[PDB]
């Protein structure tokens, strides 16, 4: 599918954090870069995650903050 | 402050689309990666974002998604 | 891409509202449910959108709040 | 309460996936769809929820994407 | 309806920005505290929004980051 | 940091329900409103928080749903 998330960063899977219905991966996106995905059991099952896995972090415009220091 | 955000990426900012209540700011972090962020115009206001501005992507875990190739 | 996003619901777009940097499309996934999305206009033009197209309504499952009479 | 979010989808539940803070919550919107609801384990107990309840799957549309099949 | 979502504030509106396809609706809670939202213009029409309105704020406790000082 | 969310809600921590991978946290802000927040455990620890701990509420515009009577 191609999806209106304005955000599509490749990746490798680094860590999954394995918990009850949901678990925590995380993603090298390059650039000393890292980004961390709470989603469902089932998807991380159903998508076939594992250490090493490629990947992409995907985030909708409205979901992202700026900040300042 | 200090933010519960598992995602907080620095990156200095390539375009600022305005609208009518909301923007669009795209970052640049690096690695050949922009992130493009949708916030109220208030906020850009308020916090001096100019194209060159360095700034921070910030992203709650819960709302990033895993895909992966066809 | 494939997508952990546990909502992904097939339908054709009834309507599209342009604004300045967001649009609304509304597509009609059948059984008289239709669904309002907002999103970037440059996603809208990027996907194609138009009257008629066909397409997923795409819904994280944190996102989905359940209502009771 | 009259609410905000442009989707308040009606279905039946037909299943519960209970976990530590949170559970997994699928209802069956009609039409072959199905809406799966990640919420907090205090609210599933809250409203109540069991296999056969009625409710909605409520979905503010700034949470919404669009996707093709791009072929 | 009843909702799972764990926070719900009531106030008042103090102020409504009208954009294009959406507008910011800005709540006075109490306290010297004030919540705005984002939501579609239809929204803000069809549930007779106004200043002065009785309203509440609906946050999915997914969407609640925790901050601290320093 | 500085952050575009429009909500930075002041409030104590009186209450945390650990998970596997997510707890639950509930500010009390004044005015006997209380926030609930579904974050990382990794977040909890990592923020420090107690119950007594000062912290805010953080939430983005477009989280943010009105309801009326």
């Amino acid at each position: 599918m191609k999806l209106s998330a304005r955000n599509q960063l490749a990746g490798k899977v680094v860590s999954i954090k394995e918990g009850a219905v949901n678990g925590i991966v995380v993603l090298d996106i390059g650039g000393g870069n890292q980004i961390s995905s709470t989603i469902s059991m089932d998807s991380i099952r159903e998508l076939g995650l594992q250490v090493g896995s490629d990947a992409y972090a995907v985030i909708k415009a409205t979901s992202v903050m700026i900040g300042i220091d």
